[PDB]
């Protein structure tokens, strides 16, 4: 049990890196008017930032 780095990938909506030296990240957010769709990127950080950016704007309240 070596010091496992808790910082690397962020699998929230649909983000997951690859075991080797890569990783795809694509988020999907649909609202009651508009929706954004970003293609699979190569960074898990920007991934959560993208989905969150749109989500924060879409105040879901029925």
């Amino acid at each position: 049990t070596e010091p496992a780095p808790p910082e690397h990938a962020i699998k929230m909506d649909s983000f997951r890196d690859v075991w080797m030296l890569r990783g795809k990240y694509v988020a999907f957010v649909l609202m009651g008017e508009s929706f954004l769709r970003s293609p699979a990127f190569t960074v898990p950080e920007s991934a959560q930032r993208w989905a969150n950016q749109i989500r924060q704007e879409g105040e879901v309240t029925e």
